[PDB]
């Protein structure tokens, strides 16, 4: 139909993002949550270069695209965009473990490289030295911060998809440590959980969402991304999280001022890792997961994907570099999104910090 426009890019990864995030939020409840959606979308649209059939429109349709839709040179782009050297600099595993026995079209090797950086390996399938040779390669891609990233693999396995990407960023303006102590953070009605918490007082993009009874402040990275952290008022986060929409989003972005805030968030570690299969079942992709899958793009043998994870590590920390108080000590979501694109990086809610 012609490529689709860096606009409908915007749109459709973002209706993914959150739609992905609410299906999280339904699956495991009371659980730490954190992907980076756009390496999802990435990572489907990469595989759709050589599906085929219902197969392929699943993907494009559950990625929030027309079947019809040509979304490679917009993907393409927008990668290279937040993948500047004035980026968050990202270091993500981004691979694909096909049998051995199998030849793959060459048209689909060159086209996975130059357009989503993405790196293809035909490989023996023996569940024990193939699992060793993957997680080592996402050891490295990922400079060592994700190890060990496959749990088991079965023999009969024929095609593995792996999507790891780990998170430290530098804050614009950094806590001071000194300010940092130890407070109650309050997971639930009758737990408790001690948390070194980062204090500042300064102006930051702040919105009281009365309508939904939540807070809204923003965080700028070095890098032009930002955090939004979303604190929701006692006993709301999860009708917060029902009323997650990209509407919702946008009209906290125009409904932000700056503004003199007390700010009190807590030094956290957290990880996502999610089974791709079971995560997709309910946005509609299912064909690809199974025996039955048309990827004749990728090789004229059958063939479906066996496994699919996605893993994502985020680390936050001080460094570096009437009034409204926000005091994160209880439950939240937030999201990492890119200034220039308005890209949703990442999504997260953390109830076990």
């Amino acid at each position: 139909q012609g490529a689709a426009s860096s606009h409908k890019l915007a749109e459709a990864n973002t209706d993914f993002a959150f739609s992905l995030y609410r299906e999280l939020a339904k699956s495991s409840p009371d659980k730490n949550i954190f992907f980076s959606p756009v390496s999802i979308s990435s990572a489907l649209a990469m595989l759709s270069l050589g599906a085929k059939g219902d197969t392929h429109t699943q993907i494009l349709e559950g990625l929030g695209f027309n079947s019809e839709a040509d979304i490679h040179q917009g993907f393409q782009h927008l990668l290279q965009t937040l993948n500047r050297p004035k980026g968050l600099q990202l270091k993500t595993a981004n691979g694909l473990f096909v049998d051995k026995s199998l030849k793959l079209l060459d048209s689909f090797l060159e086209d996975s490289k130059k357009l989503y950086q993405a790196e293809a390996f035909s490989v023996d399938f023996d569940p024990e030295e193939a699992k060793k040779q993957i997680n080592d390669w996402v050891e490295k891609q990922t400079n060592g911060k994700i190890k060990d990233l496959l749990k088991d693999l079965d023999s009969d396995t024929v095609l593995v998809l792996v999507n790891a990407i780990y998170f430290k960023g530098k804050w614009k303006k950094p806590f001071d440590p000194e300010n940092t102590k130890e407070e109650d953070f309050h997971v639930d009605e009758k737990t408790t959980v001690k948390v070194p918490m980062m204090s500042q007082k300064g102006k930051f993009y702040y919105y009281h969402d009365d309508e939904l009874s939540c807070k809204v402040l923003e965080l700028p990275y070095k890098g032009n991304a930002s955090m939004l952290i979303i604190l929701p008022d006692e006993g709301g986060l999860q009708h917060l999280e029902q009323s997650l929409t990209p509407e919702t989003l946008s009209k906290w972005l125009k409904s932000l001022t700056r503004r003199s805030v007390e700010l009190y968030l807590p030094k956290f570690k957290i990880e996502g890792t999610y089974d791709l299969k079971e995560v997709l079942s309910n946005l509609g992709i299912t064909d690809l997961f199974s025996p039955g899958a048309d990827l004749s793009g990728i090789t004229e043998e059958k063939l479906y994907v066996s496994k699919a994870v996605h893993k994502a590590v985020l680390e936050v920390n001080e460094e570096g570099t009437s009034p409204p108080e926000f005091k994160a000590d209880r439950p939240f979501l937030f999201l990492i999104r890119e200034n220039k694109t308005g890209s949703i990086l990442f999504m997260g809610k953390v109830v076990n910090p």
